[PDB]
């Protein structure tokens, strides 16, 4: 599923992300924009053989099992395929552990490079929330 901007923000807010670990809604929507372009089915392979999945591009090295990342952890205790679903629950639940890990939203490189210190509120402007 390709979410619209406001649509995604509204699902994210329901799933309890607005100001989760102090990160306003606009951060999360900006992050999804730059990580997957709001496509739940986005996958991208890394030089190390790990793969990023879904809307928030969660990596198989640490967070999910994809059965092809040899020395990896499955910290989210979920098959990586569950992260590509049109229902964001699993992606949102795993993101909540990632962000809690100690490096905050820095764990998402598109956030760090394209959202971090920008006017993220712009990403929710206009939406009924």
């Amino acid at each position: 599923k390709v979410f619209g901007r406001c649509e995604l923000a509204a699902a994210m807010k329901r799933h309890g992300l607005d100001n989760y670990r102090g990160y306003s809604l606009g951060n999360w929507v900006c992050a999804a924009k730059f990580e997957s372009n709001f496509n739940t089915q986005a996958t991208n392979r890394n030089t190390d053989g790990s793969t990023d999945y879904g809307i928030l591009q969660i990596n198989s090295r640490w967070w999910c099992n994809d059965g092809r990342t040899p020395g990896s952890r499955n910290l989210c205790n979920i098959p990586c395929s569950a992260l590509l679903s049109s229902d964001i629950t699993a992606s949102v639940n795993c993101a909540k552990k990632i962000v809690s890990d100690g490096n905050g939203m820095n764990a998402w490189v598109a956030w760090r490079n394209r959202c971090k210190g920008t006017d993220v509120q712009a990403w929710i402007r206009g939406c009924r929330l």
